[PDB]
């Protein structure tokens, strides 16, 4: 089997991406944060607490003929961001993009933090990192990649976010007119439970290459490119007037600038990250002060390529027996 989702950006920053995502029988349609960052499917539900709950569509088990209550199942997760969700568990038929999965941990919020109630346009996540990663306790649950996979044509989804513009996650096959030249793999580590894996280095606009090792995370649902503080100053040193701010919380730059593009290292081959992808706009409105797309992630603890380095490739999730990562230019 295989599905094919497009991909949505939630406003015109691309602060995140959002998928169609039909759950239950007759089908309720979420639209989904897909995030290869973290593994529990979550949603919006009936039992969201009134007050949190603030244009979003919710999820209502009791009109869906085929959920069922995990009994005694609950979630609670925290994020790098400082956010946060928590809730039960119904089982329920979820099907993205054609693909449908019976039986699948369908994690409904009773509660939400405050960033996941004043964004409407995300009704959920749906996790795409490793199963170990799931927070449902006593009994650890699958995410939707992990039970569709013996069933896919090849046990791959892919990644092709758009910049300004929608895009397409598949599952089960490799869309070989969606990028230009060759996929490069790189090997990847999941001890952690993510999609960790080792840049070979990085360019800032035309400067030369430096070969230097970077661990990180792949991660659709991080929107920004998280860096060491070295690469991160390196880059902001060519744009006149850039700065780390601490009272905005990162490196800023005069919305007069005209960006340099950032290069990173997979393998032998190289993707570039134009620089209007890297312009966040305004820190506030009417601003003349922009907010960078590249930050440091001293602090974080790890190195997160976010939707800014992801959406300037195509990227292949292998989730073959030793998974693996691809990206190509496109």
């Amino acid at each position: 089997s295989t599905g094919s989702a497009t991909t949505t950006p939630i406003d015109s920053l691309d602060d995140a991406y959002i998928t169609p995502v039909q759950i239950g029988t007759p089908a309720q349609t979420l639209n989904l944060d897909f995030d290869t960052g973290s593994s529990d499917l979550w949603v919006f539900s009936s039992e969201t607490t009134a007050s949190e709950v603030d244009g979003q569509t919710i999820y209502t088990p009791s009109k869906s003929t085929t959920a069922k209550l995990l009994s005694g199942a609950t979630w609670s997760i925290s994020y790098g961001d400082g956010s946060s969700s928590s809730g039960d568990v119904y089982t329920d038929t979820v099907s993205v993009g054609g693909l449908t999965v019976t039986g699948q941990a369908v994690e409904s919020a009773k509660k939400v933090s405050s960033s996941f109630t004043e964004d409407s346009t995300i009704d959920g996540l749906l996790g795409l990192a490793f199963s170990t990663l799931n927070t449902v306790s006593p009994t650890q649950q699958k995410t939707f990649f992990d039970n569709a996979k013996a069933s896919l044509d090849s046990p791959v989804f892919t990644a092709d976010l758009g910049y300004h513009a929608p895009g397409t996650y598949n599952f089960g096959f490799i869309d070989t007119t969606a990028y230009t030249g060759s996929i490069t793999y790189t090997a990847v580590s999941t001890k952690q439970g993510f999609w960790e894996w080792t840049s070979t280095g990085y360019a800032v606009g035309s400067g030369t290459f430096k070969s230097t090792s970077i661990d990180g995370i792949a991660d659709t649902g991080t929107t920004l490119l998280y860096l060491p503080a070295t690469v991160v100053s390196a880059y902001w040193a060519q744009v006149s007037g850039a700065k780390s701010s601490s009272s905005v919380g990162g490196y800023v730059f005069p919305c007069s600038a005209t960006l340099p593009s950032f290069t990173f290292g997979v393998g032998s081959a190289r993707i570039v990250i134009p620089g209007d992808y890297i312009d966040f706009g305004p820190i506030s409105t009417g601003s003349s002060s922009c907010f960078g797309g590249i930050q440091s992630s001293a602090g974080i603890g790890i190195n997160i390529f976010g939707d800014v380095a992801l959406k300037a490739a195509f990227v292949v999730f292998n989730g073959a027996t030793t998974p693996t990562l691809g990206f190509a230019s496109k």
